[PDB]
């Protein structure tokens, strides 16, 4: 499994992460992304969030093995 | 998108679906499975939930076009 987090202050709110992997990232009240759950257990859902991570224009998303 | 449901009257609480797809299924205070989410959007999460639905011993899980 992997821990997933978005740096709110660093996120610029473009939402490509939520467009690429809505199963992990959603946009909140304040226009920033956040993960729906702080962990991902399935591999291909990991692949889904990793693509979103790698397309972040400011590297606000981090995914690390738990 | 798909809606995931667990029939609370038919669920035997063996937790198979939670072992198969922890990204979607969790056990409630009543000891029955329940989805951790409102809606699945993409293939990856859909595939994980579907594995769990076909393993369910009493057919408590449905995944239908939202």
């Amino acid at each position: 499994a992997w821990k997933v987090s978005v740096d709110q202050d660093t996120c610029i709110g473009c939402a490509i992460c939520a467009s690429l992997c809505p199963d992990v990232f959603e946009m909140n009240d304040e226009g920033k992304a956040q993960p729906k759950v702080e962990v991902i257990e399935d591999e291909e859902l990991y692949n889904c969030a990793k693509e979103a991570m790698e397309a972040c224009p400011v590297s606000a998303i981090t995914i690390e093995e738990a």
